[PDB]
């Protein structure tokens, strides 16, 4: 009633490195709620505008990546990394951010990192996201397009997710989670009405994060997302 | 102020096998929200009907098990298992489902699996659940009634739970969680009203699941539960 | 672009003991929702009253600690501890509770335990909390003020947290989580209105807890908090 | 030596007001600068010059054999009142800098103007010019060029006036604008799209975020 099937090398390697990314890093997850209607109206209007102007598809991931970049800029412990060989550690603090995004494919999940994104706006972020997407659909992504990376944003929103616990991408130190924005009742300005809010997640490395830095990280990302005017500062 | 008490063999063995079920399997949990009123009305009306007809107590666990069976039938990676001895793995794909249910007892938690349930309806599912329940209340459950099992549904709903992170039952690959349906506000069809919704959980084995398969698994279970007419297909 | 920075001894020790507190204890987290308005009105009115009378700042942590003490008194497995050296365990049951609270500082997070708190009311709980707070602000807390401890209450509410997964404090067995009470819609008494409710968490040690004891623990804490009149019994 | 033409437009400004007050208290807590409208106007001007480069042009030819310039760097000149009269110290290259540092350098120039340390080089140069007549009771007006510059914007004391927004009439704090061309460089086309793009950036800073 059961068939004998072996595996491939990449499956064994991802299993081994995923197990290694859990017994060598204390993982803790935090959630929050973010209203997202302003992002929706912004995105549709200036998505048609920017499609007319430059020809890129405005989306939420650019805004989330920019908010992540700003919140790392105002708190540098998220981009840290314990690179010491189990001893004599050499915790890193890096100005450059190399956010890794996830794109679906036939092999499964593909995570090609964008290069230094600390100094670049939403438009070029979306442009490089589209570039990575087209390089993923027709496979030209070589090894170096996946190597490295300091942060990671994983989109589980295309599916029907609501919440969940992501994993770290060792030697990384944090991972954000996007969870398929939905219409839910809200207690805004003293009244209850339907708004399209969204959940979030953040898998710590508690030997680096203390819940304090990660919680202010996530709440600052949330408040940036709630109104991009704050991100404008 | 503290007394010296030893343990029993089963406590040591459950502790050891529970620790083993965590350092050899990447566990990830996902939640979702499901409206449940239709299940309630269905269950009460045809519970009295079926008690008159055949004499079994219609409950939610039968519906959840049937939805789980269907969602495994349309995605076969949930019933997988890494049986390889830490190397040279032989990932399994099995047509038969041997869902394990949990019943409370004096010893603690008892998980006797039902036998092949891929081809059987709600009525016989409830009948075998009642059979296992009566065999658990008056102890006749031997070892073979607990051995094996491919899936697992754990009911924390009898208690006052709201959410939570379940564990895997190695060599299993996924575990569902029932979380004590409650009356909460909803953003259904453009209005806010009280409906008895319920949370869910799914502990992956990320060396087998990819978040993709598990998330479609859980969302398909959710949509089957929302209206059993979909499960009828 | 990256600077070479070493660490301090306490950082290495906290990393090592935090990793040890995860590979030797099965951690499971449960959440719940608790309405908190009655606590707010109680706290403000009799906070000004008690500031006039004795001179202490009434807060929520005293109520939470007292509810925790009562719920441990009616279920003694939470204060247990696996002190056996990986074998020949000697599970403890203790009448005295030594709840550990967390106070922020320049070094990071400081967790000085209160002494036996099974027999003491809210007023003296707040008094000793203020004593620990002042001993933490001006550093006089020696080693023995941090040693020991059977339970742990961690306040992430001062920050902007909503939920999260806490860690155990081995050789402890459970940890509660306070998560920054917020105004959210509720399905109370058949109607929907805004109430300041709050989330909770409880990291088990599943080789001691069974989900049953921990879930009744947390639900009893919740019902005590919902109205202190129940705690009065 | 410069054909001057002025264009006006109307801009709703309430969103700028709420943005400015909330994140003015926020930024005063955080960094310690006074958020104001001039930073937003300067940033919108910088973007609208970035998408149209003829505004930063200049006829430097000696009345003949001209050598029209196109420059990437923008050196916006702002006006601060003083005892001598009007003082226009230019900010340095502002094409790559955000609102916060714009406000910081504006405050720096303001304090260097109140206690006089502004030397000659702090006034020399400049490619654009933003003149604030809003502190006074102005409503509209025709500004002048600052040769060898090519355009000058005008801020005109935002006021509450009826509006025909979204099919209804209600009071909104709108504001007038001005732009003195150099019609031997501008053609009304480039300047009008310049001013309308500045206006639409100001109406909602989310557009400026792109």
């Amino acid at each position: 009633e059961e068939r004998r099937v072996k595996m491939n090398r990449m499956r064994l390697r991802i299993a081994e490195r995923l197990k290694q990314s859990q017994n060598t890093a204390a993982s803790l997850t935090t959630f929050n709620e973010v209203d997202m209607s302003a992002l929706i109206e912004f995105r549709n209007k200036y998505k048609d505008e920017v499609l007319k102007k430059t020809g890129v598809k405005l989306g939420f991931m650019s805004a989330f990546s920019r908010a992540v970049v700003l919140a790392i800029r105002d708190l540098p412990v998220v981009n840290a990394s314990i690179e010491g060989p189990n001893g004599g550690d050499t915790i890193v603090y890096r100005d450059y951010v190399d956010i890794s995004v996830a794109v679906a494919t036939e092999k499964g999940l593909v995570t090609p990192v964008v290069r230094n994104a600390e100094t670049m706006d939403l438009i070029t972020i979306e442009k490089t996201i589209a570039e990575l997407g087209k390089k993923a659909r027709d496979g030209k992504l070589t090894i170096e397009d996946m190597a490295g990376g300091t942060f990671t944003i994983s989109n589980g929103g295309v599916f029907g997710s609501l919440m969940g616990t992501p994993i770290i991408n060792l030697p990384q130190s944090a991972v954000l989670g996007l969870h398929a924005i939905k219409e839910r009742p809200v207690a805004v300005n003293g009244k209850v009405e339907i708004r399209p809010m969204m959940y979030l997640a953040l898998t710590y490395d508690h030997r680096l994060l203390d819940g304090r830095e990660a919680v202010q990280f996530l709440v600052k990302v949330k408040e940036y997302i709630e109104d991009p005017r704050k991100m404008l500062l």
